[PDB]
């Protein structure tokens, strides 16, 4: 039987936990309170990631149905369409983007099992979420850093799963900003201002850029080639930094906390092996990341979905 989704909450109140201008020094107390406040969201995201992972792994329609039953409950309860409560920063909005990433990627993965009733419940819910998220980015005072790319992935997954061309194009626009932000040395100007977490935030930025490239690949478009394979410079900068932080330690003037590459390597190593520079990262899998779609090792190996369109 399918266990009970936790009640969907209209409101989000997350808590920002960096204390420096560079967004790099953590207040453990604020971080812990943010964890506690967001635990139910994070549980739900982990669970729809996992049940959609079970469906991709063996094609058991029961796993697909239970995923759809959880997504449907939240759609019915208007979860996350309430007030983004501002404590000290935009953490509630950032959390809505991350949560749309998880649920829209969960829905995509199980979409070929969605009956017309379920599609009619889930699609408008994801559409409202995506459009609310885009409305934030219409304000030219909002700095388009990695939050824009992470927002883009949820919008693009939503555009694909629900056949919304406007959301697809808005998805692509966020991908393009990331690609256009990559300098010749493979850095992102806004991620280079993050002190000891500059290397972390280069991997953080890359990972949704790769997942958006992979969704475009489903639709039969190559986005990887954009601006002369500019993404390859970021991917190279990040993996070289995973082995040797010296470049980041010089360019930022701050000792980098050490990076282990996140599960984008699962896709990127098939697209551009660059003489195997990602094999070390791969050996540390399988890679699980609810906000990127869940089991990135399985989706890399067998596909983000079990059947096309």
């Amino acid at each position: 039987a399918c266990p009970a989704p936790p009640p969907g909450q209209p409101d989000i109140r997350a808590i920002g936990y960096y204390t420096d201008k560079a967004g790099s020094v953590i207040d453990p107390a604020l971080q812990q309170q943010n964890k506690d406040a967001t635990a139910p969201l994070d549980r739900y995201a982990a669970d729809v990631a996992r049940m959609s992972d079970d469906y991709l792994r063996n094609g058991d329609p029961a796993a697909a149905q239970c995923t759809l039953s959880w997504l449907g409950a939240w759609a019915d309860d208007g979860a996350m369409l309430g007030q983004m409560i501002r404590v000290n920063n935009d953490q509630s909005f950032y959390m809505r983007q991350w949560m749309l990433d998880a649920v829209a990627m969960a829905y995509l993965k199980v979409h070929d099992q969605a009956n017309p009733q379920q599609r009619a419940r889930i699609d408008p819910w994801l559409q409202k979420l995506a459009r609310a998220n885009l409305a934030y980015w219409d304000n030219p005072k909002r700095r388009r850093n990695n939050h824009y790319y992470w927002g883009g992935l949820g919008v693009l997954a939503t555009g694909l799963a629900t056949d919304d061309d406007a959301l697809w194009q808005a998805g692509h626009a966020a991908f393009q900003k990331g690609i256009d932000d990559i300098q010749d040395d493979g850095s992102l100007p806004l991620e280079m201002a993050r002190g000891q977490r500059a290397l972390h935030y280069h991997d953080y930025a890359l990972a949704p850029l790769v997942m958006m490239a992979e969704l475009a690949r489903l639709r039969g478009q190559d986005w990887y080639a954009s601006r002369n394979h500019a993404i390859d410079r970021l991917a190279r900068r990040v993996i070289e930094g995973s082995r040797d932080p010296a470049w980041f330690n010089q360019h930022t003037g701050a000792a980098q906390l050490p990076l282990q590459a996140s599960g984008w390597v699962e896709f990127y190593r098939l697209r551009s092996p660059d003489g195997g520079v990602f094999d070390a990262a791969h050996a540390r899998g399988p890679f699980h990341s609810p906000r990127l779609g869940g089991d990135l090792t399985l989706m890399a190996t067998h596909g983000i979905v079990r059947t096309p369109l």
